């Protein structure tokens, strides 16, 4: 019971998939998960857990923004017992070998927010993942026949960026996805000592056409989650 | 309807109170707006429009931190003719004298984000209020006979931040209270040519204790929306 | 007698207006203040003390740039009992619609000086004017019939900058006009416990052409005097 | 031939393994390279080209810090083809879990040097290794009964800090181990897109664990070969 | 004739001896200048111009601070033809051997001030003085028995610190006198194609005693100017 | 001895001569030096402790860039009493007037490194040479017939930056020439009590020109001992 979130010890999972809309969650919870329960709904940001193949796995939404999401991540970890969290969200591409419904997998996380340089007495530190947890996500994919891509996300503070100047960058630097809130947990995970893992899929890309077909784009969403899912089970082995 | 708001030229009132609770604008509705009906709901973040003493007006959510209410304040001044925007807020506070349920008005706003370096090419941007609307909020205050300081709000992007001696510094050049979006609204309101405000209701202290569940409605921030809503009519005359 | 002011406590009264040249300070008390002594002269910064209407009232200059006017308003504070200090200076205009003699209240400040970021921890200080101190000045300002814009001004610390694309930026963001000390006025008014207020006289335009020796003295520049002593009047009751 | 590289298109692999210190390099080619050349002596630099079991790869030194192996690193890769880059080295340790001699893969790098902000336009950006060499390095490691630990690397501007409180929050944030330039490599991979990882064995908080690391880095690109 | 200045090409010498207080000037023109004429009074900065020993030379106020002297370097050099300025203060020293009377010359400059970062894309800018103009004036103090110390002076841009944690840091990197404008000067001569020196007279230090009588004192204030004005004699040859 | 050399108190001069590349050191030594005889060797840097004209006088290279500088220039100050270090390298240049060969003397240092910053609180330290030494390399370049230009050089932490817009900047502030440590030497010098100087010869914008910076080099620090 924290000022976010009213549910207590033994309410969530020791791992939990957090999607940025909190409706997105409920989606999560009522399409993989069996005998699930509504664990928090305070502020709308609707948490729920339940099972996946026998094993314990809660979704919750953590909003938009590296602000929002670390302050979700953060109670999960030091008041509910959370050991993983796995992001599971959209991004934009920047690269012109990426292309929409890509699964990508942020090994690592540039930002444009302070925050850890706020943690970091000023310097540069580098926002990663958890080894493991992105192999269990690489190898959770390649058994779906899905083969993701591993590299740098960009999480924004602002996704209408007053000078559009970065994305060249961005795309000089080989950066895969642009979101919002991916270098704000890691940032959480290592301040206190958790594990961290943002899966993204390529939602829109900068040169557009035509504009795919929302089963197609509703699929590979539903192979990220599976992948995120999967890849929890082979970590417990 | 743009990107996080499925709504049409018309469906919002040139003025918009947003708290960053969902369900404080649900609240909001319910209790002050008559005759309101819901005009959004895509990632949860309800809004609403009615009127309000024949003044038709809308309330909807903005959700947390500065990344969150930049993407909606922003749609909302250049999709839906957005003149005004207030809002209705929680924060910290840090002085002494000032206890829990006080109203603060911002008429700056103190940030450790970097989003207005970003627009001020690295300079000091001075995130600050429409003075009519200060003016405004103070005037419905003194008429309603409800306290209500004006002066610094701190805009933050960590809720649980690492450096605490910040908050003896924010004391000591006597800032308001801590809240997470002020200095936000303020860059986009000036980036995208509208006018906004921002009022708190201390919803906990720093240095002590806070509280809970009351945030979605109590009659001190009953109090806030008052004289968010009276100063409007204060300000179409 | 403090290190740039060989003054004793009681010389000056508990409101100082501030001019940046000493001669204009010299004209205001020639022109305005009834039996005007001269209380300082150390480094040719004239100060005086004498009454407007009864008030007892001081007028001083602070020289140029915010390290200049930092001392003389920090010892004023400290060593003479100085609770008001409102700057009565010249500015260049940056907006199209902002004509010479006009004049400027400015509630914000914008800086590139680092200054507040020392003061500040490397964070955003919205360098603020009191809000009473505002308040009183546009009514004043109605009262006697002259228009003043009410908004954010610039501190430069070159007046002959090497980047002039930054006044595209001023512009963009609406700055009303840039001079050289109200961010650090306002800096030491928060550091030290007083209140302050910077009012200016569109003396140039930086896009445009400017003028000469009526900056000492013209009824515009009569005008910001008259507002700053009208408005400490109602500043009393 | 580059401003410090006096050879041309072929003399080096498309993989290089690059150890500080130059003394390292001819001792990495006569001990486990086969039928090695030195291709390069610029400044005592020397490089050797040969082949690890059929696959053909080079060694040489990079010098000590992020400016002298920003120079290396670029000119390999945008003058003779080098595709990927293995640095094999020391470093410090400021966990109590870390033991000397403990072998480090640094997945990520941080670092005090302003370079990468000056490539980033004064952003953070996340001076990563490349994925599959991570785990090839991990892979062979375990093949060679090696348990090594997988983290942030902290790239130090000043070996001599005149604050030591940073030994603290690099502690605090979980890095593994603090050496001189794993960012500027990675900052470089990225600008001419190219791959690299730096592996490090804990050298405080010794020939059997250099030879140990040597043997991991080399073992890691056939596995990267499949 | 600049907004700074009232005076026309020709008016002032082409080398330029510069004290902060606009009162030393006239001390100094008065004192050791044959012929002085003033050549400007604009906000009481006055300006003199005269002969030492048949050579022309000025001697100007720049008033405190980087902000202030930048104006008045700017204008001399590039509207009045001036090719060499000598900054002629006074210092507050940290070094333990360092004595009070000691004279300083600051072939560098340290500052806090952001001027010379917005001139050198926020890089470090090492602000020096001119080579020969140095050892002009080591030579010159050298002939009149008078041993100065070369090295670093700190410009701070707040005469009152808001915390004295940076006395112990120029301490430790052997800076010779704290002042308030050598590095902004450095800083002009460098962007319009000048020469430049400031040569200071340690007036105070940390951890005093007694306070030294004003007629030595007085002594080494003129052993400074005739330094500044016998090096440049030295210059001419 | 020290991390990076393997020597005692005693084996260096009060003043060590500090090329960038190592080969130099030996050439130095054979070259100008009397009686010379090697002081270390811990990583292939050289160094050599002799005397010119009665005078004693250590060389030892530094390597490339401002973190490999600052180890070589720390140790030999705090463990082996050195005193005044003059470097001596090549520069580019960046003024037109500036022509190649031209002897350039760095009175002060900027940088687009972090070093000086993390030292002196995120300020502006000017990183400056020590005057008397300034002027007795323009007395010594002066007696050999030789013109130097004293002003500012730039370190680079980026032999390859990019941006090269900097370079109009470099050019607009008068910069005399563009090399890799000066500034972090001079840091290091402030730091810990001692005096630097960085002498540098255009390369671009040759053994007779850098015999020429040795010579100045060494005949300043006799005129120092006056
Ligand atoms: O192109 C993009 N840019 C920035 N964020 C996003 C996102 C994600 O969607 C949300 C905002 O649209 C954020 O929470 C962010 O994670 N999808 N596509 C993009
Ligand atoms: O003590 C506090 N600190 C920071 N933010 C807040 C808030 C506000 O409440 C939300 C997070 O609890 C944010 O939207 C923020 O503006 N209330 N109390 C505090
Ligand atoms: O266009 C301008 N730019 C910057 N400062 C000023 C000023 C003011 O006048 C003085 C310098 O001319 C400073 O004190 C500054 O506040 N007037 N016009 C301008
Ligand atoms: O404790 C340490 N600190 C910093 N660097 C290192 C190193 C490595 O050794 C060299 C400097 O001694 C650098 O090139 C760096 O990679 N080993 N151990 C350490
Ligand atoms: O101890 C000191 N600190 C800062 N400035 C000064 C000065 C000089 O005196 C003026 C302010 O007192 C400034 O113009 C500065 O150059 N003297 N002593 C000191
Ligand atoms: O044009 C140049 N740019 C940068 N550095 C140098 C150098 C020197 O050469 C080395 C790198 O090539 C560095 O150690 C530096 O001191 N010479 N010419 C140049």
């Amino acid at each position: 019971a924290t000022p976010h979130i009213n549910a207590e010890m033994g309410d969530f999972a020791d791992v939990v998939l957090m999607p940025g809309d909190p409706l997105r969650a409920k989606y999560i919870a009522e399409t993989f998960l069996e005998d699930a329960r509504e664990v928090n709904n305070v502020r709308g940001m609707l948490g729920f857990t339940g099972t996946y193949k026998g094993r314990k796995i809660s979704v919750m939404g953590h909003g938009m923004g590296i602000p929002s999401c670390s302050i979700y991540t953060k109670e999960l970890i030091t008041d509910f017992g959370v050991k993983k969290i796995i992001r599971v969200g959209s991004c934009g591409a920047v690269l012109p070998h990426v292309k929409l419904r890509d699964v990508v997998i942020g090994m690592g996380a540039c930002t444009d927010s302070k925050v850890n340089r706020i943690r970091f007495k000023d310097h540069d530190f580098a926002a990663i993942a958890d080894f493991d947890m992105v192999r269990n996500a690489v190898d959770a994919a390649k058994a779906l026949g899905i083969d993701a891509r591993v590299g740098n996300l960009f999480s924004a503070d602002l996704f209408y960026s007053p000078d559009g100047e970065m994305f060249d960058v961005m795309e000089k630097y080989g950066i895969l996805g642009v979101e919002m809130e991916a270098a704000g947990i890691y940032g959480v995970a290592a301040e206190f000592g958790a594990k961290a893992l943002t899966i993204c899929t390529v939602s829109d890309h900068i040169r557009t056409h035509e504009q795919t077909t929302a089963a197609e784009r509703q699929t590979t969403f539903n192979d990220m989650i599976k992948i995120a899912l999967e890849s929890v089970l082979l970590g417990d082995k």
